[PDB]
């Protein structure tokens, strides 16, 4: 059949929102340096993240649930991630592999 559904392809009609569950979810980047699903800690050598105000250091991030991203995640991989600060505990919400 002739499938030609005239939708707003014109990127300017903002009907969809990029936000949903962003409660100041602090985003950053760095190279994964270790993954421990057992204690749910992922030690990532992370860069200067100005959103939290932390310099380029190696530190572990606690995740709530092992996602498909976290499953396909490997050490040595340069990634961009998103977490929320909880005292000293950096609670990893989501993680994106940008360079493997
Ligand atoms: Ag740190």
């Amino acid at each position: 059949g002739a499938m030609g559904m005239l939708k707003h392809i014109s990127h300017g009609d903002m009907n969809a929102a990029s936000d949903a569950s962003v409660q100041q979810v602090i985003k950053g980047t760095g190279i994964v340096k270790d993954i421990d699903m057992n204690s749910k800690k992922i030690t990532i050598s992370h860069e200067a993240i100005p959103a939290v105000g932390w310099p380029a250091m190696t530190m572990r991030f606690t995740f709530v649930n092992a996602d498909d991203a976290i499953n396909a995640l490997k050490t040595g991989n340069h990634v961009d991630f998103s977490f929320i600060q909880q005292g000293n505990i950096s609670l990893l919400k989501s993680i994106n592999v940008t360079q493997s």
